[PDB]
């Protein structure tokens, strides 16, 4: 009964499945792992990912048709993941681009370097819209690495937090790849500074689900409440347009 409200399902709009196969075996391995509800969020980022809406929206329902071939009860809700440029303020007021499952709530993404001052402004602006960003993967920002204020300052402010799951997990025995990634999740799991464990899924390659594990992991490590807070109960808010 996971929730998931981050991931790259719809094939051939960005870098996630590149097929209906793909997207099928992706929802597939979700479905195993536990999740019931995937929120799609497809990238929407200038000078990267500027699949039109409509074919988005077109691949989404075909995507949406296959997941019932999945499983009758897993459900599949419409969204995006809006990287941060000052364009996209006018698409979400004008509703242009998609706020996820038509709720109050926005993914918002930004770089690995963009300074603090940058992230605060874009997200305070957002929110003058009525809108309430999620910062997508905050493990990702050198601006909040390390610095419980600055993450609470944006919470404060308004905003949620997500972590994928793949970050959750221990830094493995062998080939570990992403060290400093999985130890800045470390530091917010531990100062409780995380809203949501979402996947950010886009393949069974090189970017899987890691939900299971990372449920296993955050039960083991801070008890079945915060696991349940963080994979179902809080995701579970953001889909029905309920705050946290
Ligand atoms: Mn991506
Ligand atoms: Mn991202
Ligand atoms: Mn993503």
């Amino acid at each position: 009964g996971m929730i998931d409200i981050h991931s790259h399902i719809v094939f051939d709009v960005d870098d996630g499945p590149k097929s209906r196969e793909e997207s099928k075996a992706l929802l597939a391995e979700s479905y195993r792992q536990g999740v019931r509800t995937i929120v799609s969020t497809s990238h929407r980022r200038k000078g990267m990912f500027e699949t039109p809406e409509e074919k988005i929206a077109e691949n989404f329902l075909q995507v949406r048709e296959i997941a019932k071939e999945v499983a009758s009860d897993l459900v599949i809700a419409y969204g995006a993941e809006i990287y941060y440029t000052p364009d996209v303020l006018d698409k979400l007021e004008k509703k242009r681009i998609p706020t996820l499952n038509d709720s109050r709530y926005a993914l918002i993404e930004f770089s690995m370097n963009t300074p603090y001052r940058d992230i605060h402004s874009a997200l305070s602006k957002i929110l003058m819209l009525g809108i309430t960003p999620v910062i997508a993967h905050i493990e990702r920002y050198d601006a909040l690495e390390n610095n419980e204020k600055r993450v609470r300052e944006l919470i404060d402010m308004g905003c949620y937090t997500q972590v994928n799951s793949s970050h959750v997990l221990k830094p493995k025995l062998f080939g570990e790849r992403y060290k400093f990634m999985k130890k800045r999740a470390q530091y917010f799991l531990e100062q409780d500074l995380v809203h949501v464990i979402a996947s950010d899924m886009h393949n069974l390659d090189g970017r899987p689900p890691h939900m299971a594990e990372a449920y296993d992991l955050v039960t083991q490590k801070y008890g079945e409440a915060k696991a349940q807070e963080l994979f179902i109960d809080n995701p579970r808010k953001i889909v029905m347009d309920q705050l946290i």
